C-alpha cells in the first residue's frame, strides 16, 4: 500500500482552501505548511489545498471542509489521491460567477464585498471547475471558477486580476446531473461493467499493452438484452468518466427533409468524432438505422446502411475510435452490419440475482430518511422477476404511498406548506409491502392476470399432493444447494389429469397466488391466429415472456387444444403448433428454471411426443376425494360463512359416495340460495307488518333444512364410463 | 458474398462479376452463402430476390464453351 492515497475526513479547519495532514504523514511524505497540494478524487475531477500539520488527523485519512469534499465529488468516507504540484504559479487572470439561487435577493459590487476580502493576500490556489464559498452580508455566496489563463489550476496573488460578471445561472445544477453518475450507480453487473470499462479503458488511454501481447483492440461493441437494464446508464458512466469529446447521435435523428443529407450529416459526425481527440461514440436505437435489409423498401434507409458501412469500415490506427451501440431487440440486426471488424464484442447484460437485487436496491434507497425496522435482504429474496428499473419504480411507489399514508391525518394544508411533517418521514416495511403488492414485472405487463384471493388452506383435501406439489415447485428457484449436491437433472414440466370438477385449477390457482414465484397463464385455443406465422410467433413471444422474467410458471390450461393428436388434414397448422411448441420446451438448460403445467380433461388426446420422459415426465392423477378428503372440502368451502353452531357435515360427508367438490359448491350454493329467499321472504313480512321489529337478520345462519332441501336435487357431477376410462388410463401409466 | 450483391444494381453486380471472370481467364468464381441470394423462391415474397434469382439463374446458363 503506497501511502499516498487517504481518505476523506470531517474538517477542523473551516477555511476553504486548505486541507489538514498529520505529522506523522509529513515525515511519511515530505511537505509543508505553505505546500500547495493537488486533491485528484473520484468521477476524474480534481482540487487544489493548502496542506497543514494537524495532530487530530491522524494519518490514514485527511480533513478537508465541505466545499473542498464537493468539490472532488466525494463524501466523508471516501478514498482520494493526493500529490503535490509546484508546476502551479501565479494567476495572469481568473473568471468567476455566482450562483444564481446564492444570490436571490441582492446586487451590486460583488467583488469588493465578497471576493476582494476573500483572496487577498491569501494567495488560494483555485482550479477551473471548483465552486468556493464566501459568507458575508448576513448570507453566504457560491461562485464558480469559469476559467483561469494559466492553465486549468493557478494561485491568486495580489497581482492576479480577479474578473467577475453577474451571469446568475441555473446551469450548475443541470451541469452536475449531466456530468454526475459514474460507475459506482450500477450495481448487479459486475463482468459486463469490467469488460465495458477494459473496453474503454485499453484502446482509448494505453495501446502499448496490445502492441506488446499482439492482439488487436475491438472498435466496436453492442448491447442487447431486455428493456430497463442499464445500457443508457453504462453509456452516460462512460461518457462522464473521461474528458474526452462525447459526438451524441440517435438513430431516427440523422435524417433531413432536404435531397439527401443524412451521409453529410453521418460524415460530419465522424469527421467531428476524428478531428478533436481520440474519443468514444454513442449510436442510441439502431434498430431504426439497419432495418435488416430484409423488410424494408426503400432506397433512402439503404443509403444510410451503405453510408455507415462505408463510415465505419475505413478506420486506420491512426484513428483510434470505438463505438457504442445500445439494441433493444438482438434479431433484428443486419449481418453486413454484424461482420467481422465492426460489431464483434457483443455483451449479455441479463437480468440480476438475488445478490444483484440487492445491490440495486442498496443503489437506489440510500437516498432518503429510510426506516428504522427495515430488512432489504427479504426484500430481495421475495422479488424475483424484477430488473433494472422496476425496482426504482417499487421504491417511487413506496414514497407516494407513505406521501398518501402521511397526508389524510396530519393535514399538509395545501395552500401553504409548512416544516413538521418534513422531518417526520420514513418509509417503513408496510409501505415497501404496499409497493410490493401493487407492481408487476414490466415484462409480465400485457399478460396480467387478475388476483384471486385463495391459499393454500381453500383447497379442501388432496394433502400429500398439495405438499409434494408446492415441494417439487419450491425447490429449484430458491436453494439449488440440494440440487447441485444431487446431481441430477431436474423436471421442467408437470401434469394433472382426471376427472372434472377435482381441483386442478383450483391448484393452478393456488399456485398463482401462495409460490413466491411469479406466474403467466393462457387459455387453450388463444394462441392460434389465422394468419401466416402468428401462430407460431404467438408461442415464441410468450415463451420469450416466460424465458425474460424467470422464474415464472407457465400454466397451459386445457392442452387437447395445442398439443393435439396428430393421426387428411387442413392443411398441417397444429403440426406446426405441436413442432413449434416442441421446439421451444426442448431448449431448457438449468438455466432460466422455467415450469410448464398442464391440466386436462381428457388424457387419451395429449400426444406422446409431448408426453415423452425428458420433456414432461411427471403425471400427478388427482383422485375422486374420500370421506375425510370430502369432509376436507366441506369444512374449506364454508369457511368465511356464518354456519350455526349446531350443525354438522359428517352426514352430508357419509351419505354421499361417489360426489365431487363442484356439486358440493352446487349444494353449498343451493342451501345460500334457499337462505336468501327465506330472509327476502321474512323481510318482506317485516316490511309488510310495519305498514299494516326482528333482529338485522331474521335468518343468522345457515339451517339444517336449508341444507336439507339443497340436497333434494343434489345430482352427481361425474359418471360411471368416465371412471373406468380414467382408471383404464392409471392402469396403463 | 451473399448479402453484398445488393444498393437496379443487384443485376448490374451479377454481370459485371460473370464478365469480369469470363474476360480475363477462364478461372473460378466463389459464391460464399447463397442461401441469402437465392431464397427457395416459394416461401419468400419480395420482387428484387425474384429479379436476382432470375439474373443469376440467366446469366449461369449463358455460359458457352469458349
Ligand atoms: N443495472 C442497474 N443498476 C442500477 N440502476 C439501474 C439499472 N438498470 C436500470 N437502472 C435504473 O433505471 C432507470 C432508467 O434506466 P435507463 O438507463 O434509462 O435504462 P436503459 O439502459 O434500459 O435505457 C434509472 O433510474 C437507472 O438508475
Ligand atoms: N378439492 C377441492 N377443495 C375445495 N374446493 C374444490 C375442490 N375441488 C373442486 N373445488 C371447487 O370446484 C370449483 C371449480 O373447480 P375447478 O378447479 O375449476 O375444477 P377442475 O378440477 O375441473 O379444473 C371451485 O369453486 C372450487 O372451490
Ligand atoms: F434496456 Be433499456 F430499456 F434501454
Ligand atoms: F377443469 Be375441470 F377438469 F372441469
Ligand atoms: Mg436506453
Ligand atoms: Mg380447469
Amino acid at each position: 500500500k503506497k501511502d499516498n492515497m487517504l481518505l476523506v475526513d470531517d474538517a477542523i479547519n473551516d477555511d476553504n482552501s486548505v486541507i489538514a495532514i498529520n505529522s506523522n504523514t509529513m515525515d511519511k511524505l515530505e511537505l509543508f505548511r505553505g505546500d500547495t497540494v493537488l486533491v485528484k478524487g473520484k468521477k476524474r475531477k480534481d482540487t487544489v489545498l493548502i496542506v497543514l500539520i494537524d495532530d487530530e488527523l491522524e494519518d490514514g485519512a485527511c480533513r478537508i471542509n465541505r466545499v473542498v469534499r464537493n468539490n472532488l465529488r466525494i463524501r466523508l468516507g471516501d478514498l482520494v489521491t493526493i500529490h503535490p504540484c509546484p508546476d502551479i504559479k501565479y494567476a495572469t487572470r481568473i473568471s468567476v460567477l455566482p450562483i444564481a439561487d446564492t444570490i436571490e435577493g441582492i446586487t451590486g459590487n460583488l467583488f469588493d464585498v465578497f471576493l476582494k476580502p476573500y483572496f487577498v493576500e491569501a494567495y488560494r490556489p483555485v482550479r477551473k471547475g471548483d465552486h468556493f464559498v464566501v459568507r458575508g452580508g448576513m448570507r453566504q455566496v457560491e461562485f464558480k471558477v469559469v476559467d483561469v489563463e494559466p492553465e486549468e489550476y493557478a494561485v491568486v496573488a495580489q497581482d492576479t486580476i480577479i474578473h467577475w460578471e453577474g451571469e446568475p445561472i441555473n446551469r450548475e445544477d443541470e451541469e452536475n446531473n449531466m456530468n454526475e453518475v459514474g460507475y459506482d450507480d450500477i450495481g448487479g453487473c459486475r463482468k459486463q461493467m469490467a469488460q465495458i470499462r477494459e473496453m474503454v479503458e485499453l484502446p482509448l488511454r494505453h495501446p502499448q499493452l496490445f502492441k506488446a501481447i499482439g492482439i488487436k483492440p475491438p472498435r466496436g461493441v453492442l448491447m442487447y438484452g431486455p428493456p430497463g437494464t442499464g445500457k443508457t446508464l453504462m453509456a452516460r458512466a462512460v461518457a462522464n468518466e473521461t474528458g474526452a469529446f462525447f459526438f451524441l447521435i440517435n438513430g431516427p435523428e440523422v435524417m433531413s427533409k432536404m435531397a439527401g443529407e443524412s451521409e453529410s450529416n453521418l460524415r460530419k459526425a465522424f469527421e467531428e468524432a476524428e478531428k478533436n481527440a481520440p474519443a468514444i461514440i454513442f449510436i442510441d436505437e439502431i434498430d431504426s438505422i439497419a432495418p435488416k435489409r430484409d423488410k424494408t423498401n426503400g432506397e433512402v434507409e439503404r443509403r444510410v446502411v451503405s453510408q455507415l458501412l462505408t463510415l465505419m469500415d475505413g478506420m486506420k490506427a491512426r484513428s483510434n475510435v470505438v463505438v457504442i451501440a445500445a439494441t433493444n431487440r438482438p434479431n433484428s440486426i443486419d449481418p453486413a452490419l454484424r461482420r467481422f471488424g465492426r460489431f464483434d464484442r457483443e455483451v449479455d447484460i441479463g437480468i440480476p440475482d438475488a445478490t444483484g437485487r440487492l445491490e440495486v436496491l442498496r443503489i437506489h434507497t440510500k437516498n432518503m430518511k429510510l426506516a428504522d425496522d427495515v430488512d432489504l435482504e427479504a426484500l430481495a429474496a421475495e422479488t424475483h422477476g424484477y430488473v433494472g428499473a422496476d425496482i426504482a419504480s417499487l421504491c417511487s411507489e413506496a414514497a407516494m404511498q407513505q406521501i398518501r399514508e402521511k397526508m389524510d391525518l396530519i393535514d399538509l394544508d395545501e395552500d401553504e406548506i409548512d416544516a413538521e411533517v418534513l422531518d417526520s418521514l420514513g418509509v417503513t416495511m408496510d409501505n415497501f409491502r404496499f409497493a410490493l403488492g401493487n407492481s408487476n414485472p414490466s415484462a409480465l405487463r400485457e399478460t396480467v392476470v387478475e388476483s384471486v384471493n385463495v391459499t393454500w388452506d381453500d383447497v379442501g383435501g388432496l394433502d400429500e399432493i398439495k405438499e409434494e406439489l408446492k415441494e417439487t415447485v419450491e425447490y429449484p428457484v430458491l436453494h439449488p444447494d440440494q440440487y447441485t449436491k444431487f446431481g441430477l437433472s431436474p423436471s421442467k414440466g408437470v401434469l394433472f389429469y382426471g376427472p372434472p370438477g377435482t381441483g386442478k385449477t383450483l391448484l393452478a390457482k393456488a399456485v398463482a397466488t401462495e409460490v413466491s414465484a411469479n406466474f403467466i397463464s393462457v387459455k387453450g385455443p388463444e394462441l392460434l391466429s389465422m394468419w401466416y406465422g402468428e401462430s407460431e410467433s404467438n408461442i415464441r413471444d410468450i415463451f420469450d415472456k416466460a424465458r425474460a422474467a424467470a422464474p415464472t410458471v407457465v400454466f397451459l390450461d386445457e392442452l387437447d387444444s395445442i398439443a393435439k393428436a396428430r393421426g387428411g388434414d387442413a392443411g398441417g397448422a397444429s403440426d406446426r403448433v405441436v413442432n413449434q411448441l416442441l421446439t421451444e420446451m426442448d431448449g431448457m438448460n438449468a438455466k432460466k428454471n422455467v415450469f410448464v403445467i398442464g391440466a386436462t380433461n381428457r388424457p387419451d388426446q395429449i400426444d406422446p411426443a409431448i408426453l415423452r420422459p425428458g420433456r414432461l415426465d411427471q403425471l400427478i392423477y388427482v383422485p375422486l376425494p374420500d370421506e375425510n378428503a370430502r369432509l376436507s372440502i366441506l369444512n374449506a368451502q364454508l369457511r368465511k360463512t356464518p354456519l350455526e353452531p349446531g350443525l354438522e357435515l359428517t352426514a352430508i360427508a357419509k351419505a354421499t359416495q361417489g360426489f365431487s367438490g363442484a356439486d358440493l359448491l352446487y349444494i353449498v350454493q343451493r342451501a345460500a340460495k334457499y337462505a336468501i329467499k327465506d330472509s327476502i321472504e321474512a323481510h318482506r313480512q317485516h316490511e309488510a307488518e310495519k305498514e299494516v321489529e326482528p333482529e338485522v337478520d331474521p335468518v343468522p345462519y345457515i339451517t339444517k333444512e336449508h341444507f336439507a332441501e339443497a340436497m333434494k336435487t343434489a345430482k352427481r357431477s361425474v359418471s360411471d364410463a368416465e371412471l373406468r376410462r380414467y382408471e383404464a388410463y392409471s392402469q396403463q401409466m
